[PDB]
């Protein structure tokens, strides 16, 4: 269902992979925060990897929308991983110091055996 | 009094100047947010200078108080400018495109020039 599927995604052994395939910025970032609260988090789905593979550039919106992500699910104590981040969206995580806060997967087998244990 | 005055400001001409003293990062980002919505956005002032003279660096959780701020004035119809950024904040700016969605003056007489016209 399209909006179920709003954007990609798969869900392995109870935890939300999200794949988006385009840029999350400004115009979107509202869109997929609301999307994300309303199909995963407010369902009580709180494992979610956000895989970067094909996000160009973050900006300060998108940030807020990982902030956002974060900031629940670390109420809920559930686990949150960002996945594959590209050099240009790692020196923002970096200089922001959410590298310190997040944890961030080169791989998904990577992110797969932290949340098993 | 106390709480009113939780952080330091100054309105001058309708414009509330904000100048924190130390450091917003994720400790206190919550607390500057709810005090500046609570204080200010939600009893209708909508014109704000976030002054940024002596906050060394901002994080994620900064980021997003600043694009929550940012959102709300601009919804609103209001004016926002973040006012003397050192280097380290100024590279985040620039790094996050912050810098091509909201003012930034070197100097509080420079905002309040463009606030009049
Ligand atoms: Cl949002
Ligand atoms: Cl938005
Ligand atoms: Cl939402
Ligand atoms: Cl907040
Ligand atoms: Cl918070
Ligand atoms: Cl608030």
């Amino acid at each position: 269902h399209h909006h179920h599927h709003m954007f990609p995604y798969k869900i392995v052994d109870d935890v939300v992979i999200l794949m988006p395939n385009k840029e999350l910025n400004i115009e979107n970032a509202h869109l997929f925060k609301k999307w994300v609260f309303d199909e995963f988090l407010n369902k009580g789905y709180n494992k979610i990897f956000l895989v970067l593979s094909d996000v160009e550039s973050i900006d300060s919106f998108s940030l807020g929308v990982i902030v956002n992500i974060l900031k629940s699910i670390s109420s809920s104590g559930g686990f949150f991983a960002l996945v594959s981040p590209n050099e240009k969206v790692e020196r923002v995580l970096s200089l922001t110091n959410l590298d310190r806060i997040v944890k961030i997967y080169d791989t998904i087998s990577e992110a797969m055996e932290e949340v098993r244990r």
